C-alpha cells in the first residue's frame, strides 16, 4: 500500500525471473554442481532484495 509503483513492479520482475530460472529443479532431482548453483544464485539474491524493502 505504502510501497510505490517501482518496487510492486519489481516484486514481480524479479519473481518472473526467478520462476523462469528454477524450472529445470522440477524436471530432475540430481542435486547440482558449484558450476550451475553460482549462475543461479544471483536471481535468489534478487528476489530477496525485492521481497524486503516493500513491507
Amino acid at each position: 500500500v505504502t510501497a510505490t509503483a517501482a518496487q510492486r513492479i519489481a516484486l514481480r520482475n524479479t519473481a518472473t525471473n526467478l520462476s523462469e530460472q528454477t524450472q529445470v529443479y522440477a524436471q530432475s532431482a540430481t542435486a547440482p554442481t558449484a558450476a550451475e548453483a553460482a549462475i543461479v544464485q544471483p536471481y535468489i539474491d534478487a528476489a530477496q532484495a525485492a521481497i524486503t524493502a516493500v513491507g
